[PDB]
């Protein structure tokens, strides 16, 4: 079986290269036959989500949950233990599970996974079971290109970004909110009920938690840096969840504008947050999911984030070490 | 290519009436000719043997099939498929296929009937097991009507006023789901709704009292509804009912489970005649250790089923019938 490179009208060009790289089928397909021609062509995969970020596979006979995983099966890659500082996650079979995110009228903004976490998801797995009936799609945007625009439209704050990094600040209640963007409980962030034994798993993890009045929790984090370096391509990408924080982290106990912060605390330009927010939503892609739909993200080179929907819609994923 | 479908004894099962609990099926020893056992051969044996299938359910209440090529959610599926029950109408593995979000391993899962306080409850449940646990981990069935017959010889007073007044469920909501707990999902989830209004008139269609509670959550208030029901193919009685589970399981850090079930007019239950049926249903139950292939059907108008604690790994699938 052939994996023939397909045009999509939503693809991006950068420097020749396809975003996402789109792959397609060209003895009547199968499971089985998909998976294999999957291993089989393994460095040419490899080479492709090297230079795109991002490999959607379209038309293949990935029917559910099992096929799904036979595919990520497939391609190999040591799966992401579980720890935590995650949301609410639901195991469906292996290494597929189902996350609960904020309701279907929302807009979850651009950011890395597990971007705040110390080992983070190197590559991420996305598959469409139920289409949506309307929107839902994951936008994806190249992180090395919103660099390169922000330092090239704001070179000084860029500079200060480097020096003195971001701070973060993200207040917890004991249960999770189902009608929250930021809806996790420290209980299930910290998956314990135990004060001491969250406290200390929460140190570990590189956060100051310090217990809230209402049985909640506020978590701070950082400095920490807002650029990182992908040693695979030799560039810098804009690893961070500035604008994800700065507004989406907004609930009954968060101010998104106090969310996120430079790293010496000082507050940051709202101008310029809007700006890369701008950034970030000229330079994405969202490719209207179709069921079957198989898309392999490199994390270090992709942010993504997910539209308003209406119901029905499912989207199952699978994380990499 | 045909295959003989044989009653297999087992350690576990019990007998009434001459009636083996659960019945077990087993591809033969020695058949002739020797048949190559395989999935579709299996499916295909369902179908043809179908009269004699529905009757083994019908005189038993349960059966198990053991030793057939079920290795996969996709095999089950297809078993499943072939006893061509309608599917119940709605995490999803394959077709009508899924995993049970179940409470920790150490835990005991309290016996129930399936969706027992829902309108329309599965009449048939199917349960398979994908990855044996390492330790423990049965899934235990008992006969409702023997639950029935035998509280109401030994307890004939309490079961004349729960057929009278009937059960009362309570059961108290935070706004906001709590993870740590058996029944922690709050109302904003369980009324898919953010807004007071259209949850109360949600809970009110699912036959429920709702009560806004001052903390922010809610206080349901269910019956009163009946503690005993009518097989009507087996023409008997049967213990359908959650009194039990909720008395000794529905317990938190907002609810008591003393409270969380009473008469349907509001009176207490008696603690000793609680704590007499949990004896009776842990005398009259049978637990299979799972072995992976595994399939069991159970019919939910005579059967409660339940969860022994275990050590993981343990991968049981299962699909609910109309
Ligand atoms: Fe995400
Ligand atoms: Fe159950």
């Amino acid at each position: 079986l052939l994996l023939v490179e397909t045009p999509i009208p939503q693809q991006k060009h950068y420097e020749s290269k396809p975003f996402p790289a789109v792959i397609s089928p060209p003895p009547a397909l199968s499971l089985p036959l998909f998976t294999q021609t999957i291993k089989t062509q393994k460095h040419y995969l490899d080479s492709l989500l090297h230079e795109s970020g991002a490999v959607l596979f379209r038309g293949f006979p990935v029917n559910s949950a099992d096929d799904f995983n036979d595919v990520v099966e497939a391609f190999g890659f040591d799966e992401l233990p579980y720890v935590g500082g995650a949301a609410p996650r639901t195991s469906v079979v292996g290494r597929v599970f189902t996350a609960n995110e904020s309701p279907p009228d929302q807009k979850i903004p651009f950011h890395h996974e597990m971007a705040q976490v110390r080992e983070f998801p190197s590559k991420l797995f996305f598959y469409c079971e139920i289409e949506p009936k309307c929107g839902g799609e994951t936008p994806i945007v190249l992180s090395h290109v919103v660099y390169e625009r922000m330092k090239d439209k704001h070179p000084e704050f860029v500079q200060r970004l480097e020096e003195h990094g971001l701070l973060y600040v993200r207040v917890l209640g004991e249960d999770d909110d189902p009608s929250s963007p930021i809806g996790r409980g420290w209980k299930s962030t910290f998956l314990t009920h135990d004060k001491n034994l969250a406290e200390q798993r929460a140190v570990d993890l590189g956060m100051k938690l310090e217990w809230t009045e209402d049985g909640g929790a506020k978590t701070v984090m950082g400095p920490i840096p807002a650029i990182k370096y992908d040693e695979s391509r030799n560039r810098k990408v804009w690893f961070n969840s500035m604008v994800a924080a700065y507004t989406g982290w907004e609930d009954k106990r968060n101010d998104p504008r106090k969310a996120v912060t430079f790293g010496d605390g000082k507050p940051l330009p709202a101008d310029i947050v809007h700006d890369c927010l701008r950034i970030l939503e000229e330079e994405c892609v969202a490719v209207p999911w179709q069921r079957g739909d198989v898309l392999l993200i490199d994390n270090w080179a992709v942010l993504h984030s997910r539209r308003p929907f209406d119901p029905p819609r499912r989207v199952l994923a699978s994380l990499c070490k």
